[PDB]
RNA sequence: GACGCUAGCGUC
RNA sequence: GACGCUAGCGUC
């Protein structure tokens, strides 16, 4: 399915983004656009920045809920932006017109619509 | 479909067949004829264990003694000592064409799976 | 063996 | 983050 989709903190549920606001980097990494989705998640200085390929890892980012702080992925510079980077086996994928949800493991498996990430968006 | 060969994936020894290949519950994989007890050792197993229809008597090893590669393990089911072998350890080779291809679990293996019969041999 | 989990470890 | 490896751990 290519139709927009809802993310879900697989732990507790809360809404995190949509599909629609998925940007692809360099065909591997996924982040999302917009400032809703910034009061979604906590950020913590990495125990252990490393600098891979055109990312510098400076944090780790967490469910906003403070009843559960689910690891949903890591928080980077990338060019001139600081950006989080999630990983899907944090979320639960949920169809909006049907409410199918879906647990993926890997973002290969996931065939939705994906945007490369274009930096005049920002 | 066509018929392989297995070889050890440490090695690349020959192992077995898929014609001598034998499935057990649809989940089990063993080999049948005298020719793969020259290829593989046993060792008790560390952890022995009864599960389903099978009692865990031992682990299984390449009998090459530059690999002893771990092969899978050796049980008891029914009234039959036998091999039970994972694909992990092995690298699968096409015979018409020498292509290898390299599995991790046996239910990406397509190939005609042959329900193990106590009958048979 | 099948499968599940955790934990580190390494790579760009 | 993506990938890889290891090591155990749990289930029949
Ligand atoms: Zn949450
Ligand atoms: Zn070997």
């Amino acid at each position: 399915d290519k139709e927009n989709k809802k993310l879900l903190c697989r732990k507790c549920k809360a809404l995190a983004c949509y599909t629609a606001d998925v940007r692809v980097i360099e065909e591997c990494h996924y982040t999302v656009l917009g400032d809703a989705f910034k009061e979604c998640f906590v950020s913590r200085p990495h125990p252990k920045p490393k600098q891979f390929s055109s990312f510098e890892k400076r944090a780790k980012i967490f469910c906003a809920r403070q009843n559960c702080s689910h690891d949903w992925g890591i928080h980077v510079k990338y060019k001139t932006f600081e950006i989080p980077v999630i990983k899907i086996e944090s979320f639960v994928v949920e169809d909006i017109a049907t409410g199918v949800q879906t647990l993926y493991s890997k973002w290969k498996d996931f065939h939705f619509e994906k945007i490369p990430f274009d930096p005049a968006e920002m």
